[PDB]
């Protein structure tokens, strides 16, 4: 398996745009880190206000920075930013960074270096559910707080069926490691949004190496199928297609 990195990753979270509408694809220029997916998705559900540098506590369109941004939301020049369910967000990881600035300035310079995985926020379930494919490659040090901090936030917005603000459940959905090379994380975890979006209570099978190798091979010879026919010229020059 050739390996996905961020721009293969971000092509199939387009394809899967286009079959599920409720599906908002974040920036096509920069991936999220344990650092910065909090910010990320606070700043997607307009949560964000970058003139007080705070948090909100409901969403202000005034906020948006999805509008005219064809570097990072060419996507979205068309979209109602605000009409999605389901936001999932290619996170990359890097265990020699150990605060921001390290796990960025590794992260521009690469994004078997990169390890990929995949936060998903989906409103309707009051969820974060994590996916990574070696289960706990990233430490529970770094990725723990994000996942939690995001789940309790967002309990505090869209509330419980109690009338209650609960923090969203996180999920961290593969507790034992189904990637079996250095390098096929990026196409695991787009496989895993696949299904995910038509069984949000999927989980991918335990399986023997060769098997897995094979499950993934069928995923791939699926995608010549799957030509992306709704992208404007800009989104497609982005994805560098
Ligand atoms: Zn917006």
């Amino acid at each position: 398996f050739s390996s996905w990195d961020h721009l293969e990753i971000s092509t199939h979270l387009i394809r899967l745009s286009e079959k599920h509408s409720d599906l908002f694809v974040p920036s096509l220029y920069t991936p999220s880190t344990c650092f910065s997916i909090e910010r990320a998705v606070l700043k997607d559900l307009h949560l964000y206000d970058s003139s007080t540098q705070s948090v909100l506590d409901h969403p202000d369109s005034t906020q948006c920075h999805h509008q005219n941004n064809y570097q990072d939301y060419p996507h979205l020049a068309d979209r109602d930013c605000q009409n999605f369910r389901i936001y999932a967000y290619p996170l990359w990881h890097h265990p020699s960074a150990h605060n921001p600035e390290e796990m960025n300035s590794m992260m521009l310079s690469t994004a078997g270096i990169s390890h990929w995985t995949l936060v998903i926020v989906n409103l309707d379930r009051r969820e974060v559910v994590f996916f990574d494919s070696l289960a706990n490659f990233i430490n529970n040090r770094l990725i723990d707080p994000a996942l939690n901090s995001i789940a309790t936030r967002l309990g505090n917005v869209y509330p419980d069926a109690n009338g209650a603000l609960s923090p969203f459940i996180v999920k961290k959905v593969i507790k034992t490691p189904i990637q079996q090379d250095s390098t096929s994380c990026g196409i695991w975890l787009s496989l895993f949004l696949d299904k995910y979006l038509d069984n949000p209570d999927y989980v991918p099978p335990l399986m023997g190496g060769r098997q897995a190798q094979y499950f993934l091979q069928e995923f791939l010879e699926t995608i010549p199928q799957r030509p992306i026919t709704q992208a404007s010229d800009c989104t497609l020059n982005v994805l560098g297609i």
